[PDB]
């Protein structure tokens, strides 16, 4: 009843070379050393890349796995060292189209921007036209509230309550959010993205995607919800494995309370991977308690995968798959085929 296997494509891993770039912090959290040992047993060479040195000397490389998200963000903020690292990486990539990059920098750049990510999700959803999926209205706000704010929100389908998030999707302060409940609450900061709050019975379904495989991990999440003051919170107090606070304590189950559909997750995963070219990412899905629809409220490059015990195996399987796809010239053409 598992019909997809990898034994045959794994045979081709012997002799392949995988470079990786990950922060020391992420290497520790993932225990990336254990993955590197797994690859050797299949006859792969794994090597940590040093982006301060020419990359040519470090190759040849068949695959590069990275999480350069934060370096890219710092390069965006004109950090000279980070700019140098990114340029050196890009130079290499450009010179070596045979090197498979997990994942392409254009996708990483999209995932660093909530406004861009949400618009991509919205368009993908409009293209799929599946009634089991809803795209919460959202918009980017680039000025402090004023006299026209209410009309602007209304015109774009924003309703109270809505959540305010930073436009930059990663790094310092990127997880500081606010829930705005009324007009008085509008003093809650550009550039931010506002997005309609969806009651979802305080259960978050983190879909952790590793190319062709995913694992759904339930997490705590904001409770259902008014002249009340806006709420300011930091999202790592909310939806981490051990998160526990009044913000996540559901008063009672209300409306539709169902687990996500694997059919739906599969179509979302395929569409996002095919459109963006990502493979190592997470989709945060909540179930709208008024419609039972799936709402994708966050998409993250190369997340923590806490609670995904099969990560290294899945990752090795994905590496085998991309090498197989490359070997047989399995290039996508045209638009995303639904
Ligand atoms: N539109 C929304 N409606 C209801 N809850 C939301 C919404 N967006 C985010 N959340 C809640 O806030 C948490 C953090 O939001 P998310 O967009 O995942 O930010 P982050 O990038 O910081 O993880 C989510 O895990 C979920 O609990
Ligand atoms: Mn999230
Ligand atoms: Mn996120």
């Amino acid at each position: 009843k598992i019909h997809h296997h990898h034994h045959h494509m794994q045979t081709f891993l012997k002799g392949k070379r995988v470079g990786y770039w990950l922060s020391e912090k992420k290497i520790k959290k993932l225990n990336f050393q254990a993955f590197a040992e797994l690859c050797r047993k299949r006859g792969m060479e794994v090597v940590q890349l040093n982006l301060s040195r020419p990359i040519e000397e470090q190759g040849p490389l068949d695959v590069i796995i990275h999480k350069l998200t934060d370096v890219i963000l710092e390069a965006d903020q004109n950090d000279s060292q980070s700019l140098e690292l990114v340029h050196r990486f890009q130079e290499y990539i450009d010179a070596h189209p045979e090197t498979i990059v997990l994942d392409p920098l254009p996708a990483i750049r999209t995932l660093l921007d909530r406004s861009k990510s949400y618009e991509l999700i919205r368009k993908i959803e409009a293209y799929m036209e599946d009634d089991r999926i809803c795209s919460p209205p959202f918009m980017e706000l680039t000025s402090l509230c004023g006299d026209d704010t209410m009309r602007l929100l209304e015109k774009n389908g924003l309703t109270f309550p809505f959540i305010c998030k930073t436009r930059v999707a990663h790094g310092t302060n990127s997880h500081e959010m606010a829930i705005v409940f009324n007009q008085e609450g509008l003093n809650a900061q550009p550039p931010c993205v506002v997005q309609n709050f969806i009651n979802h019975n305080a259960v978050l379904y983190k879909v952790f995607v590793v190319g062709e495989s995913y694992t759904v991990v339930q997490r705590p999440s904001l409770k259902n919800f008014s002249d009340r003051e806006s709420i300011f919170f930091n999202s790592h107090n909310v939806s981490k494995p051990e998160s526990s606070s009044v913000l996540t304590e559901l008063d009672k189950i209300e409306g539709v309370f169902e687990r996500p559909s694997d059919e739906v997750i599969r179509e979302l995963s395929r569409a996002l991977r095919q459109a963006l070219g990502v493979s190592l990412f997470g989709i945060d899905i909540i179930i709208n308690n008024q419609t039972g629809q799936h709402a994708v409220i966050d998409i993250n490059a190369f997340p923590g995968y806490e609670g995904v015990s099969e990560f290294f195996t899945d990752l090795l399987n994905h590496i085998a798959t991309v090498l197989q796809g490359q070997s047989t010239a399995m290039a996508a053409t045209g638009d995303v085929a639904l």
